[PDB]
C-alpha cells in the first residue's frame, strides 16, 4: 500500500512493475475545482481540501474536445484521439515516481500538444513510467482545457479571460510546488517539457510573470509561442468569441450575457460549432488559442522575446525532419496516406491555397518561387516534398530555430535537435518520412521495452535520448556523458550548431534551413 | 589545320567538336628521349629538337605495366587497363586546348594513379577535352614509367638511382613551363591533379624542390605522400632491386652490373617477376614506388611535411566515402563483386590478415577492437562495412586528413572535400557504395555529354565540381559563386570544416572520421 498525504489529502497510488523493477504511479489527481456551471471559461480555482484517501489508480476523464473522425480503424490518426472520457471535469494530473520513494528527484512536467483544440495527457505516447523506472525521475503529466472551453477571449473580462487552460497548466505547476516534496521530488528542480502546442505552451510559461518561480528549465519540441498558430491576435479572438455566440443563438450586447448564455449551452454545441467560428481554416487551425490577456501574457509575445523578458535559464528545442507531411492528408489535393502522393505544380498551387488562406495571390507566388526552383525538373516527388517542407518550415521549423536564437541572445545555454529517425513502426507511408509527434515515444522510452517490435538501433536511440533529456533536467546539459556519444555544443547565434538525433551517427551540423528560414523570416512576415 | 611551334618541333594537332564547340588536342607529343636500352632505369633524358611537324593526332604507347586479369569481360575493371600498346617507349604527354586559342589560360596537369604499377594518361575517364570546351583552361596529361622500369632503387647509383618515374613527372612539368605559352597557357598558372598514386605523386611534388617552380597550385583526390602505401623504405628498396635480380637470375655483386644485366632482360620478364619481389602482399601493395633519394626527395617526407618543408600554396584536397571496398574483391575472404558479400567475424579477420600482413596479432586484434564495437551486433552487414571501413581509412581518408592538417598548420589556404556521390552508371554492386576511383568522371565532366546516360542530377553535380576545380586552378579558390551554392571554407586545424559533395545538398561539416583517424594516426604507427 501506497498513500502519500498532499496539502489536500491522502491519495493512494498504484505500483507497476517496469523493467523487472517497480514505478508507483498516481493517475487522476484532482487539481483544481471542477470548471462547470458558473465556473465554465472561467480562471481555474483552487481545490478545497478532502478527509479520506483520493484513489489515485486510473487516468482521468479528458477535457472536452472534437476528435479526429479522418480515418477511423487507422491507427496513425487514432493514437492521438484521447482515451478516456471527455467531460469538463478533466483538471486532473499523473504522477510517477520511481520506487523506492526517490530523496529529492528532478521533475519532469509535461505538456501536450494538439493545436490547443485537443489532446489528452493518458496517452501511452505520454506514460512516464519509463523515465522514473530508467533514470529515476519524477514525472508530471496534466489535462488542462482546450478549444473554446479552455481559450475562449472577451479580453479583460473575468468570466472569459482568455488563456484559461494555459492557467490550468500554472496551477498544476503550483501544485507540484506545494506538493512534489511529499512524494519523493524536488520542487526546486522542475523542468517542462512538451510537444507542438504543448511546447508553445512550455514557451509561454517562459514568458509569463506568474509561471517564473514554479519551474527550472524548458524543453521545447516541434513548437514555439512565435510560430504563425500559436497565439490569436484581440481582433481575431473578439471576432470568434462573438462568432461562437451567434451560432449558438447566444449573440447579446452585455457581453456578460453573452457568456452566461454560453454557460447554459451544453459541451457538445460548443464543440459543435468551433470548426466555423472563421470563414476559412487551415488543417493547422488554432481557432480558440492563447492570447494577450494584460494576466498571463502581458504584451504581444514577440516584443516581450525581442527585448529579452523571459526567464533566464537553459532550453533545449528541438524539430523533426519532415514536420509538415502528416497535415498534407487532411485537405491538401491529390495527397493521400493511401500511395505516393506525387501531386502536380498545379496541385501544390491549389495546395498553398489549402494552408495559405488569405494570402494575397503575391504571397503565395513567392512561396512558389522559393520552393520549387527543382535541381532539378526532373524528379516526379519534386512538388509532392516541396509542400510538406513549406508546411513544416513555415509552421514548425523556423520560428523553432528563431525563438532558440532570440532566446540565446540574451545569453542563456540553448540547445537544438534536429529529429531525423523514422519509427519502425511508423502506420503513415514511407513518403510521410520522419513525421512530427513521432519522437515523443522515443523521448517517453516506449522503445526501452523489447516486448514491442522496435528494432534494436530504436532501444539504442532511445535509452540515449532519455539519458540526454534527463541529464539536461537535472543539471541543464544534454550531454549522454558516458557511451563515447558524440557531445551536443551550444546553439549560439552566429555559429547555430545543432546535433542530428537518428539512428546512424549523430551529427554536429550548422544553420539548419539557413535558406528556406531567411524566407520565412525575414521576406513572409512582409506579405 | 593547326601547327603549334614548339622548344623542339612543330607539332599538329586535331579539332574536337565537343558541346557545339570547339577543342584542340595534341595527343602525344614526346617530352623526353625514350627511355631503352641504356636509358632504361635512368632518369628521363631532354629532347634532341626535330625539323619537320610531329603529328599528334593520337594518343601514344602507354608504359609497360602488368594488367587487371581478375575480372576478364568486366567494364568496372577493364576501364582502368591501358587502351594504347605498352611499350618503353611512353615519355608522351596530351595538351587539350579551348578553341579558339586562348590568350593566357590556366593549365590543369593531371597525373594518373594506379599504385605507381600501372596506368596510363589516355583514359576515357581522363579526357580534358570537356575542362577544355567548358571552362577554357588547357589541360596537360603525361605518361610516366610505372613499376620496376620507373621506381627501382639501388639507392645513390645513377644506372638506378629511383624516382625515374617521378622525374618523367618533372620533366613534363618542365615542359610545360617552356611551351605551354606557344599553345596559349599561362605557365605563370599551373595546377597539378591527379588521383590515387597520381595525387600522392603530387604531394610530394609540392615536397621536391626540382618541382618549386613548375606550378603554382596542387590539387589532391584521394592520396597523400603520408598513406602506408606511398613511400618505400631504402631498406625495402634494396630489398626488392636485389630480390629483382635474383629471380631474373641477375644477382651480381657489383651493383652496377646487376643492373646491366637487367636492362638485358626483357620488359616482360621484368614485370613478371615484380610481384614476387615480396613474401607477401596485398592488393594495395606498391611493389616498386617512391623512395627517399637524396634527388627528387632529399628526406623522410614526413619529416619534410612535420617541419614545414614544403612548397607555401593552397591546396584542395578530397576523398570519397567509400575509398576501401573496391580492394576487398581482391583477396579478402567471402568478398565478391557478385553477391552481397555478408562476410563473418571470422572472415573480416581473416581479410585483416590479407591486408596487415606483419602485423603484429596485437595490432590486428587492435583494429578489430576499434572496428567492431557494433551499434549494434544485429546488422549482417556489419563485419562487410568494417572491412572495407578499415582499409578506406587507413589507406586513404585518414592519411589525407592528416595531410591537409599538417600542411594547414604552415598558414596556406587548404580546402577538404568528401566526395559522397555513387554513380547511377556504377558497374560495381551497390553494396561497394562511393568507390574509389569514381569522382575522377565528374571531376573530368563526363557528365556534361548528355548523349551519355548519366542522370540530370549527375550533369549539375559535375558541373559544379567543373566550375570549382577551375576557379581553384584560376583564382586559389574553390567557389562555384554564381548559383546560390554552398560556400567551401578553408580546413583549419581546430575546426577541420570540409565540404560533402553529392547531388542533393552539399554541407559543411567537421572533424571527418574524428574517431577513426585518432586511431590510425596516433595509436596504430606504434604496433
Ligand atoms: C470575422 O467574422 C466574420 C463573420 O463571418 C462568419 O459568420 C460566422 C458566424 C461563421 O459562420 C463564418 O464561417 C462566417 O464567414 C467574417 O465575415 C465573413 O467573411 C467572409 C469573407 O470575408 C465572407 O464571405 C462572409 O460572407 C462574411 N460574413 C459576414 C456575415 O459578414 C470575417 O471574415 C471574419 N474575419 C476573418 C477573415 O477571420
Ligand atoms: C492518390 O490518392 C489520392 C486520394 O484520392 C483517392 O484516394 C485513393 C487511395 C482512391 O481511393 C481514390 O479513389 C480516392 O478518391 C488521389 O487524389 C484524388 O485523385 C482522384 C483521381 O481523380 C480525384 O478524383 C480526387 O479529386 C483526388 N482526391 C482528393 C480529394 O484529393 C490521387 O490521384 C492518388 N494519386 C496517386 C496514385 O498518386
Ligand atoms: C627481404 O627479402 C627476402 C627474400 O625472400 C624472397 O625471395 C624472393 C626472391 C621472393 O621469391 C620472395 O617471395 C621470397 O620470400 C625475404 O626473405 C623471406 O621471408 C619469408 C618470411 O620472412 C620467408 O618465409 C622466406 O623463406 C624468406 N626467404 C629467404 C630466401 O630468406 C624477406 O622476408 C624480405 N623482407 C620482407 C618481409 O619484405
Ligand atoms: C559471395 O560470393 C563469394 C565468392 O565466392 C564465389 O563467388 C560466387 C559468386 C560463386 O560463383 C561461388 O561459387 C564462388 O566460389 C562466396 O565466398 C566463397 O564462399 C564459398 C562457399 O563455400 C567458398 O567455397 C569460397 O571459399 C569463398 N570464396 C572465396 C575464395 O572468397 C560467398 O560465400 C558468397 N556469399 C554470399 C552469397 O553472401
Ligand atoms: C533537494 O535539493 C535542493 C536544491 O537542489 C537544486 O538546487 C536548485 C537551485 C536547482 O539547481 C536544482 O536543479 C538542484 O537539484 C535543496 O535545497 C533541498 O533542501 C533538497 N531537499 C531534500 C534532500 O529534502
Ligand atoms: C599571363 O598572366 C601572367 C601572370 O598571371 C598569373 O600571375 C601569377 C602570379 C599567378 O597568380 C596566376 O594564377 C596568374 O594568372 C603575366 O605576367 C603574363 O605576362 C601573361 N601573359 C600573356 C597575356 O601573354
Ligand atoms: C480505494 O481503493 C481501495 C482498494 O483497496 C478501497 O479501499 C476502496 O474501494 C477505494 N475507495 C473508494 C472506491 O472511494
Ligand atoms: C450588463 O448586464 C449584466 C447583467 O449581469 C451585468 O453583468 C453588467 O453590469 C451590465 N453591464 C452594463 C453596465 O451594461
Ligand atoms: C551505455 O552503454 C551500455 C553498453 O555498451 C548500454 O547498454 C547502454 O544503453 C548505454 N547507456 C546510455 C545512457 O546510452
Ligand atoms: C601528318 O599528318 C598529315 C595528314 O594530313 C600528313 O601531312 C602526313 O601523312 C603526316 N606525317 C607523317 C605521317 O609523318
Ligand atoms: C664494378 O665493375 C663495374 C664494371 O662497369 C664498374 O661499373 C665499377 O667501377 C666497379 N666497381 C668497383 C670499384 O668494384
Ligand atoms: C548555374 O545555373 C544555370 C541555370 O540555373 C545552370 O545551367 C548551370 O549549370 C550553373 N553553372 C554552374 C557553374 O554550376
Ligand atoms: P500541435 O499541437 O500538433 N499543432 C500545432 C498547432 C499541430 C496541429
Ligand atoms: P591508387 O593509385 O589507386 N592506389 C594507391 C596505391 C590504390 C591501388
Ligand atoms: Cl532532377
Ligand atoms: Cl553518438
Ligand atoms: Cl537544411
Ligand atoms: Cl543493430
Ligand atoms: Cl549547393
Ligand atoms: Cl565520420
Ligand atoms: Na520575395
Amino acid at each position: 500500500d501506497i498513500i502519500i498525504a498532499t496539502k489536500n489529502g491522502k491519495v493512494r497510488g498504484m505500483q507497476l512493475t517496469v523493467f523487472g523493477g517497480t514505478v508507483t504511479a498516481f493517475l487522476g489527481i484532482p487539481y483544481a475545482q471542477p470548471p462547470l456551471g458558473r465556473l465554465r471559461f472561467k480562471k481555474p480555482q483552487s481545490l478545497t481540501k478532502w478527509s479520506d484517501i483520493w484513489n489515485a489508480t486510473k487516468y482521468a476523464n479528458s477535457c472536452c474536445q472534437n476528435i479526429d473522425q479522418s480515418f477511423p480503424g487507422f491507427h496513425g490518426s487514432e493514437m492521438w484521439n484521447p482515451n478516456t472520457d471527455l467531460s469538463e471535469d478533466c483538471l486532473y494530473l499523473n504522477v510517477w515516481i520511481p520506487a523506492p520513494k526517490p530523496k529529492n528527484a528532478t521533475v519532469l512536467i509535461w505538456i501536450y500538444g494538439g493545436g490547443f483544440q485537443t489532446g489528452t495527457s493518458s496517452l501511452h505516447v505520454y506514460d512516464g513510467k519509463f523515465l522514473a523506472r530508467v533514470e529515476r525521475v519524477i514525472v508530471v503529466s496534466m489535462n488542462y482545457r482546450v478549444g473554446a472551453l479552455g481559450f475562449l477571449a472577451l479580453p479583460g473580462n473575468p468570466e472569459a479571460p482568455g488563456n484559461m487552460g494555459l492557467f490550468d497548466q500554472q496551477l498544476a505547476l503550483q501544485w507540484v510546488q506545494k506538493n512534489i516534496a511529499a512524494f519523493g521530488g524536488n520542487p526546486k528542480s522542475v523542468t517542462l517539457f512538451g510537444e507542438s502546442a504543448g511546447a508553445a505552451s512550455v514557451s509561454l510559461h517562459l514568458l509569463s510573470p506568474g509561471s517564473h518561480s514554479l519551474f527550472t528549465r524548458a524543453i521545447l519540441q516541434s513548437g514555439s509561442f512565435n510560430a504563425p498558430w500559436a497565439v490569436t491576435s484581440l481582433y481575431e479572438a473578439r471576432n470568434r468569441t462573438l462568432n461562437l455566440a451567434k451560432l449558438t443563438g447566444c449573440s447579446r450586447e452585455n457581453e456578460t450575457e453573452i457568456i452566461k448564455c454560453l454557460r447554459n449551452k451544453d459541451p457538445q454545441e460548443i464543440l459543435l460549432n468551433e470548426a466555423f467560428v472563421v470563414p476559412y481554416g487551415t488543417p493547422l487551425s488554432v481557432n480558440f488559442g492563447p492570447t494577450v490577456d494584460g494576466d498571463f501574457l502581458t504584451d504581444m509575445p514577440d516584443i516581450l522575446l525581442e527585448l529579452g523578458q523571459f526567464k533566464k535559464t537553459q532550453i533545449l528545442v528541438g524539430v523533426n525532419k519532415d514536420e509538415g507531411t502528416a497535415f498534407l492528408v487532411y485537405g491538401a489535393p491529390g495527397f493521400s496516406k493511401d500511395n505516393n502522393s506525387i501531386i502536380t505544380r498545379k496541385e501544390f498551387q491549389e495546395g498553398l491555397k489549402i494552408f495559405f488562406p488569405g494570402v494575397s495571390e503575391f504571397g503565395k507566388e513567392s512561396i512558389l518561387f522559393h520552393y520549387t526552383d527543382w535541381v532539378d525538373d526532373q524528379r516526379p516527388e519534386n512538388y509532392r516534398e516541396a509542400l510538406g517542407d513549406v508546411v513544416g518550415d513555415y509552421n514548425f521549423i523556423c520560428p523553432a530555430l528563431e525563438f532558440t536564437k532570440k532566446f540565446s541572445e540574451w545569453g542563456n545555454n540553448a540547445f537544438f535537435y534536429y529529429f531525423e529517425h523514422r519509427s519502425s513502426k511508423l502506420p503513415w507511408p514511407e513518403w510521410m518520412g520522419v513525421m512530427h509527434g513521432y519522437e515523443i515515444e522515443f523521448v517517453f522510452g516506449l522503445p526501452l521495452e523489447r516486448r514491442d517490435q522496435y528494432t534494436k538501433a530504436e532501444e539504442i536511440l532511445s535509452r540515449s535520448i532519455v539519458k540526454r533529456w534527463a541529464n539536461f533536467a537535472k543539471y541543464g546539459n544534454p550531454q549522454e556523458t558516458q557511451n563515447n556519444s558524440t557531445s551536443w555544443p551550444v546553439f549560439k547565434s552566429t555559429e547555430q550548431k545543432y546535433l542530428t538525433l537518428n539512428t546512424e551517427s549523430t551529427r554536429i551540423m550548422t544553420k539548419l534551413r539557413a535558406q528556406q528560414c531567411r524566407f520565412w523570416t525575414s521576406f513572409f512576415p512582409k506579405v
